[PDB]
């Protein structure tokens, strides 16, 4: 894409596909999401619905807050606690249609932006790393 | 593109940090708490050694039979902490500061003693960025 065609984009053109995003579901407990997030290393990923549907976030630091105890970190709670009980769900939202001035916009306050159709159906995230590269490449220009 | 990295920066004395020598239970409850994924490792001289986050802690303990949990408290923060990191100063120009920020979601600034100044993030990058190009 030229410059004068960038702005012109929608965020749909530049997330990364759901297919390559790592997530959890509503269910699963928090031992599992502990191990996605470890093993991947990211710090925050999707909780989708088993329909595929976006339903909130999840974290390292949210899980960790969850079974800091008093005297002890509380490990069996991460078999007793699920993730739909811990997540944020209280999260932006993009259309994959949407121009991608707002997905600049959005991603000011958030690390990432979940991206979802016409359905609900969860299509990928739109990240910072993306947006900083590609503004690069075309201010340096 | 006329400015500098600590005119943006967020300041030292607003920056949530630990310590060489704490405990990884330590800046793990201080990560959580202040919900930061990952904060700079400081001496008493203010210098900056490192990074360390909640994903470098988790697999220090993270075992193929169990989480060790237990052992947080017995490992320091300086053998698990991120060394091989940019460094900013703070006559750095913007657009220096705006190409580190791609591969990290901030870098620290540090003056020419080395001494902390603050940290340049993604989140002032993008505030400016958006100036300029709604412009
Ligand atoms: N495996 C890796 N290889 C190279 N660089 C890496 C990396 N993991 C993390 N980073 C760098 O660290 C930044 C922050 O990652 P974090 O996990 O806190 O925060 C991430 C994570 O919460 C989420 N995310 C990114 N990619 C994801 C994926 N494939 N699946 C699930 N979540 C993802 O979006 C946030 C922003 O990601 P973004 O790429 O803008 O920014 C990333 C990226 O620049
Ligand atoms: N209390 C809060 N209030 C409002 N928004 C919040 C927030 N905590 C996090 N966020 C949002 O989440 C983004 C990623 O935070 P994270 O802790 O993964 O990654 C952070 C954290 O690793 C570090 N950081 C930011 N501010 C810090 C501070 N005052 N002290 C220590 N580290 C800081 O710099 C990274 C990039 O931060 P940036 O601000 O660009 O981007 C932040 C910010 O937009
Ligand atoms: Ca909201
Ligand atoms: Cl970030």
């Amino acid at each position: 894409l030229q410059s004068d065609q960038l702005l012109e984009a929608t965020v749909g053109q530049f997330m990364i596909e759901a297919d390559k995003v790592a997530h959890v579901q509503v269910g699963n407990n928090l031992e599992h999401a502990l191990l996605v997030l470890t093993k991947t290393g990211y710090t925050a990923i999707p909780v989708l619905d088993p329909s595929y549907r976006l339903h909130g976030l999840i974290g390292t630091n949210m899980i960790m807050n969850s079974i800091f105890g008093l005297e002890r970190i509380e490990f069996e709670k991460l078999d007793q606690i699920t993730v739909e009980e811990v997540m944020l769900t209280d999260i932006p939202r993009l259309h994959i249609n949407d121009p991608i001035m707002k997905g600049f916009g959005m991603v000011i306050n958030n690390g990432f932006v979940c991206v979802e159709n016409d359905e609900q159906v969860f299509e990928g995230i739109f990240t910072r790393r993306v947006v900083l590269k590609e503004l690069n490449k075309h201010i340096r220009s």
